[PDB]
């Protein structure tokens, strides 16, 4: 029992972190097989980042200009190329610590672990979610670029995120491992609007099921609702519309607890319309949306 | 920017997790050098755990009765001994993945990372605190015993906690790595009272400084207080008394932000007497006490 914001064990990812230097800029790289992946803004200077011509800036760089260091061993760069907003540096040695891995593009509302790194060295790991507006509310300082987000399925690391920038609003933006930005963001120091964010409804409901499984039941009520009535409420409180797909993915939690999805929706509707009244759920005084139904199932069953 | 409940990278600890089996009981062990550390209740059956005579139960066991498995390789047990509530199994091979390590007994209010494990396999990592009442509000299921709590200072892993049991109130109890329980707990299925818990005052104030450093300033006020007046308030709201030592440890945060400790105490006093009024601080609607001044400094400076 107990419910925590749990990250994946970061070991398999720690073994991939390297330091990438290009001119005077240093950030983190991801060494998988004989390729080092890092944000392409590593080739920029402060002046360049206003409106950089990446193709032109990369043309002034040769393999020997990219200094890749794994811990304290230098890697020999034999090739370089840009794919969207990432640089792929071919090294002459395959990472002996390369775990089994996939590159996956996550959907908004999905969660992942972040291994924050500085100078190629890991500093901390935390669990977060891709916000519906394609930002992540992480903890990143200058030097953290190239830190990655990932999930782990038994022995396979699915890399989903690479950190590229901080928005003026303190939220974070980045790409998948093919260099495609999540959201409308570009790797420039320009005016960039993070869209309207909403609350991940299916995740809040999954967290309400995690609360019941752990003893926090005060919010359960004598009411039910319909998907349409619940969606009027979710719309009013800037919550994502709940779909039949979301209802279906809550099925195992509904079966374990014996609480129908629509009955749990009526609890959430009452919590939205009335607040917590100075009470807590799983040690939180707000409605938590960074646990998916899969995360709740995994944590509550003990998947390793 | 951004502030997260961050755990240490778990890699160095993942390399130490093994599975320990004794008869029909399986739990986790910690393999450091040629010694495997695990909770001594591994030698018990459900009937034994009412009032077990550990000395007598250990006498019915030989080196060959302790089955230690590291991933999928069997370790040869050449010695066994009990130290307080832990079993130390001498194996014929030193763990090649043994990081630089220390065994430390943490103080109440101090924080640490937990690597939750089942069958010797890591499932997740989270940050938590040793509660003033010597319990931890973790996330542990049956099979998690032997999971460890740790801190990391550059390359050194300081092991502080080993998980032994769940209290009827869903909170967790365990020992340091010498087998000494934190708190009044014993490794028996008996009536065990977790004392009165209080809020870690210095940690809440450290988290208020983390909020100011990150933009959340609404709670700052035009007031100041004295240590004695603040302590009357802390006493009323079941908060730990603030000491001059706590004031001193908040010094670097006081210097960075330019907000005197007693001025921040007056903000906390107003928050305690008036509540949040439906507002949030670092994405939380309650006063967070699981970040020490050292954790805030580390996260806000970028220590790897
Ligand atoms: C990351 O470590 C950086 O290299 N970095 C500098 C930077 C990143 C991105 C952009 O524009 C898209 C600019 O524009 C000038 C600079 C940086 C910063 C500043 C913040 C964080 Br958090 C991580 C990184
Ligand atoms: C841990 O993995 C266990 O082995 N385990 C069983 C258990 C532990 C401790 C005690 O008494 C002190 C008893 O008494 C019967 C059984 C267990 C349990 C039940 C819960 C959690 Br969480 C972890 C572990």
């Amino acid at each position: 029992s107990g419910f925590r914001k749990m990250a994946f064990p970061s070991g398999k990812v720690e073994g991939c972190m390297v330091q990438v230097t290009c001119g005077t800029t240093t950030l983190n790289g991801l060494w998988l097989d004989d390729v080092v992946y890092c944000p392409r803004h590593v080739i920029c200077t402060s002046e360049d980042m206003l409106n950089p011509n990446y193709e032109d800036l990369l043309i002034r760089k040769s393999n020997h200009n990219f200094l890749v260091q794994a811990g304290n061993v230098q890697l020999r760069v034999i090739g370089h190329s840009m794919q969207n907003c990432v640089l792929k540096l071919k090294v002459d040695t395959a990472n002996p610590k390369t775990p089994k891995y996939k590159f996956v593009r996550i959907q908004p509302g999905q969660t992942f672990s972040v291994l924050a790194c500085y100078n190629g060295s890991p500093s901390g790991v935390y669990q977060c979610a891709m916000r519906p507006n394609f930002t992540i509310k992480g903890s990143f300082l200058n030097g953290s670029c190239g830190s990655v987000g990932f999930n782990i399925d038994y022995d396979c690391v699915s890399f989903c995120y690479m950190h590229h920038m901080e928005l003026p609003t303190g939220v974070h933006a980045g790409t998948d491992l093919e260099g495609n930005f999540y959201g409308p963001f570009v790797d420039r120091q320009t005016a960039q609007a993070a869209g309207t964010d909403t609350t991940i409804t299916v995740n809040v409901l999954a967290w309400l099921y995690a609360a019941v499984i752990n003893g926090d039941r005060w919010f359960l009520n004598r009411f039910t609702t319909t998907l349409n009535d619940f969606n009027l409420v979710a719309m009013k409180y800037n919550y994502e519309p709940l779909t039949q797909d979301h209802v279906d993915i809550l099925g195992p939690l509904s079966a374990q607890t014996g609480i129908a999805v629509l009955d749990m929706c009526a609890s959430l509707k009452e919590l939205l319309q009335n607040g917590m009244n100075g009470r807590t759920i799983l040690g939180s005084a707000l409605l938590e949306d960074e646990f998916t139904p899969f995360d709740v199932v995994r944590q509550c069953s003990g998947v390793t």
